[PDB]
């Protein structure tokens, strides 16, 4: 069968937590008034909730209200206590409120409200030193998270919320994260088909953390060589392919045969043989401003298959690519 992995870093986080940190089923919510929130807009939908602006009356606020649709109770309750434990933490949305919507009859949760504009026309407009200064304000949410146990698994623009004008960033949408436990075995049915790690594709379930910084490494593929999404799969088979044409088979396969993975045969048709490209090649005239050679190491050391070759969101902190963004 296939061999055993771990987390590089903090494997034994939730080991040394109190139960009571990560058995989210025990977990009782504390239920606000219902009343002192008012919807005015609705914003959008996602697969397991409808989300709202709304006003806070107790003092004329804006938040948000998702309203979750009726999910097991026990999601429910792993994205409230993942958002109460990580609460406060740097770039994490805060979730200020939990009410039962009178309708649905289901927890609405309540959250900051961000002012920000569409990724599409926000990374159109990206400069080399936004992108940097982002990038590493993601860094530091998901090293949080991280250091705290949880990974997010759906890391992706949609989920990465700026409010350009206060420079202000929040990650989003907690309700596919979970607890890591060392030498668990998880959904690989997690993240969007562009985010999905090979880890995912070669259904590889022993993943950690290293899951969320693939997800990275593709948002930061597609902000500096402008291509939206970078690998552009048809489905979760072409998906590994493109990701093969890039990065080469023989590395596929030396991933694989590492953990003792055996790639579906689905694959012995379509999959080819493909040399490792070098980053240069997706350098052009109109992307070349936001490329240089920090960028280009720093990719490259997101994009690994082996998910424990890749940097942690620490290390990739440390990188000289962020040496320019000025710290506070
Ligand atoms: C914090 O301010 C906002 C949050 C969300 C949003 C638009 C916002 O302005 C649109 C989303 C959405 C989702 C899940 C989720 O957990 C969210 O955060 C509460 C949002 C799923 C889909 N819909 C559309």
């Amino acid at each position: 069968g296939p061999v055993p992995s771990r987390a590089r870093v903090y494997t034994d986080v939730n080991t040394h937590r109190p139960r009571e940190y990560w058995d989210y089923e025990s977990h009782v919510v504390e239920w606000g008034n219902q009343d002192d929130y008012q919807l005015v807009r609705k914003l959008g939908r996602g697969k397991y909730s409808e989300v709202f602006e709304a006003i806070n009356i107790t003092n004329n606020e804006k938040v948000v209200v998702k309203i979750l649709k009726p999910v097991k109770k026990k999601k429910i309750k792993r994205e409230i206590k993942i958002l109460e434990n990580l609460r406060g933490g740097p770039n994490i949305i805060t979730l200020a409120d939990i009410v039962k919507d009178p309708v649905s009859r289901t927890p609405a949760l309540v959250f900051e409200h961000v002012n920000n504009t569409d990724f599409k026309q926000l990374y159109q407009t990206l400069t080399d030193y936004d992108i940097r200064f982002y990038m590493y304000e993601i860094l530091k949410a998901l090293d949080y998270c991280h250091s705290m146990g949880i990974m997010h698994r759906d890391v992706k623009p949609h989920n990465v919320m700026i409010d350009h004008e206060h420079r202000k960033l929040r990650l989003i949408d907690w309700g596919l994260a979970e607890f890591y436990h060392p030498g668990q075995e998880y959904n690989v049915r997690v993240a969007s088909r562009y985010f999905k790690g090979p880890e995912l594709l070669v259904d590889y379930q022993m993943y950690d953390y290293s899951l969320d910084m693939w997800s990275l490494g593709c948002m930061l593929a597609s902000m500096i060589f402008r291509k939206e999404p970078f690998f552009h799969g048809h489905d979760n088979y072409d998906q590994l392919v493109r990701i093969a044409k890039v990065l080469g088979t023989e590395d596929l396969y030396d991933y694989i045969d590492k953990y003792n993975i055996e790639l579906d045969p689905r694959f012995n048709d379509i999959l080819g043989r493909h040399s490792r490209k070098r980053w240069e090649r997706f350098v052009h005239s109109e992307n070349q401003h936001l490329v240089s050679p920090e960028a280009l190491d720093f990719l490259d050391k997101l994009l690994r298959y082996d998910h424990q070759s890749r940097l942690t969101a620490r290390e990739a902190m440390e990188h000289p690519y962020f040496y320019t963004v000025v710290k506070d």
